[PDB]
């Protein structure tokens, strides 16, 4: 599970605004975001912790960076939830996976999911889930995931 | 902070004292296990204080919204469900609600209690300003959820420790 030479993964930072918004736009609508508001979002994500009786960050936004060009090749996040079931169990929610086109087909998506999963299991999650489009199911099965249900949504 | 619902039920946020009844209810869903009153009390404290950053400081956004529907006839918990609020970067730093852990006690099944619960959770998420609310269900319940206004949006994938 190591990244290809030249690429590294790290927690998303305030200075990533431009590259991250650009990357996420290939996934869905992003819209207008100011540096000021992004600053605020990053502080929230950097401070929210999950009660643990070892510090658990509720948000774990990652970026994989191609060091040569300082370009964000991909981004993904894993959100940690504490429940009552499974003896006050922890559940990880992988969200907002996006790999830039120029960087796909190189194994970076799988390595990103692998790193997110590791973050979750290291925190003690009894399970990690995510929702994907039917056309991405095979990629997720190759990351070790299995079909568990149907995602249902309702929009405002 | 209680709200009456049709047919002699009312809804309210979960409390420390609901441990025994909530434990029994969630077993309808999956393993609950052993949970002490002190641990449960700490969980409730965490759930009552965790907020999602926002600018309407007049309406705090609770990260966790653990609800119980109590049967007035018996003053016992009939159902429980939660909606967890997540702040994203997409949709202009949008909010996504995640409905989780829906458990209706078996004596109440077939009474429309599930719908009542889901409808209240959705209201809670949209009142917070969520652009969408999602949940994962078994194939069997897709129809039930469609009766609640939800539509098939994708596939839930998991990996277990
Ligand atoms: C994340 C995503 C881009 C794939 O990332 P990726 O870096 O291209 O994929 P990887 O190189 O890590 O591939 C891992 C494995 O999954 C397979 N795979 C990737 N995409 C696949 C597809 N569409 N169909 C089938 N298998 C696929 C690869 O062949 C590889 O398997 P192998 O090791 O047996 O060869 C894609 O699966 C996805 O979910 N896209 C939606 C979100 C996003 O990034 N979107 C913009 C799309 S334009
Ligand atoms: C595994 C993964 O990345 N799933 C994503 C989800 O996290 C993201 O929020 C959403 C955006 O779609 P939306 O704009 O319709 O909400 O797409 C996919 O479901
Ligand atoms: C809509 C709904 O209620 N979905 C629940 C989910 O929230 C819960 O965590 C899980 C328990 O199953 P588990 O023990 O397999 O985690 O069951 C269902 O998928």
């Amino acid at each position: 599970m190591s990244l290809p030479d030249g690429f590294y993964i790290r927690r998303m930072e305030e200075g990533d605004l431009e590259q991250v918004t650009e990357t996420l736009k290939v996934l869905t609508t992003v819209g207008t975001i100011t540096p000021e508001s992004f600053c605020k979002l990053i502080k929230y994500w950097n401070e929210a912790t999950v009660w643990n009786d070892k510090k658990i960050m509720q948000y774990n936004p990652m970026v994989i960076v191609d060091k040569r060009t300082e370009t964000v090749a991909a981004t993904g996040n894993i959100i940690i939830e504490r429940k009552i079931i499974h003896e006050l169990g922890l559940c990880g929610h992988i969200e907002d996976i996006a790999v830039n086109s120029k960087y796909q087909g190189q194994g970076l998506g799988k390595l990103l999911i692998d790193q997110l999963v590791t973050i979750g299991f290291d925190y003690g999650c009894y399970k990690i889930i995510l929702d994907c489009d039917e056309k991405n199911v095979k990629f997720y099965e190759k990351c070790g995931f299995s079909n568990a249900g149907v995602e249902m949504q309702i929009r405002k």
